RNA sequence: AAGUAUAAUUUGUAAUUCUAAAGUAUAUUUAUAUUUUUAGUAGGUAAAUGAAAAGUAUAAAUGGAUAUAACUUAAUAUU
């Protein structure tokens, strides 16, 4: 929808430099040419994409003096990206932000191992969302008999 | 993620339908009784090629040789 969407885009712009040493131009490309190409899905179907808008500058990105777009009042200066450790539990949700299969998580309690604690916390949440799936229905079906995939399917 | 989603309704929302529990009672059987596993009496036996001691006469007054075609005939009675 056309709504709640930017109608403009403006710029990044680069406040300090986050190392002093600065890259050969064929760092520059030989780390980028490992961004390109991503993982897709976490489970037997995984296949490989190729990722756009992939930056000219991998080292200068995201990771500290840059200034994002997203400043909403007047007087609100773009806001500093700032160093790693500032911002909390960074490297915590590295192990655990990432698509988690339900079978997958649920074999790694089974099996006592989990990559940072929290993906218990990733578990009971899917499951939560699996069940409220199966709860809807069951208020929905109440009120009237609601069929499951007998309609034509586009046109 | 701090249970927001496979519906109905609306131009699009909103509001309102709805928001998961479910057991015992009635959902124990009949048997006896009836149409065909038997004897007793008759009565050769296990199923289809008739019987005449009276003309086959010495026999002459009470001898049954009464032994039997359902479609073509002949005559007669009917409806
Ligand atoms: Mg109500």
């Amino acid at each position: 929808k056309r709504t709640g969407k930017p109608a403009d885009t403006p710029d990044y712009k680069q406040v300090y430099l986050p190392y002093d040493a600065a890259p050969t131009e064929r760092e520059l490309e030989r780390e980028r040419r490992r961004f390109k190409q991503a993982y897709h899905g976490r489970m037997e179907h995984r296949k490989l994409v190729e990722v756009k808008e992939v930056p000219l500058n991998v080292y200068t990105y995201g990771k500290e003096g840059m200034s994002l777009p997203i400043a909403i009042f007047k007087d609100q200066k773009d806001p500093v990206i700032g160093p790693e450790w500032t911002y909390p539990g960074i490297y915590e949700n590295k192990i655990a932000a990432q698509h988690w299969y339900t079978e997958e998580l649920f074999d790694k309690e089974s099996k006592e191992a989990f990559e940072s604690p929290w993906q218990q916390q990733i578990l009971d949440n899917q499951v939560k969302r699996r069940m409220a799936k199966v709860m809807f229905r069951m208020r929905q079906v109440n009120m009237k008999a609601v069929d499951l995939f007998q309609k034509e399917r586009g046109s």
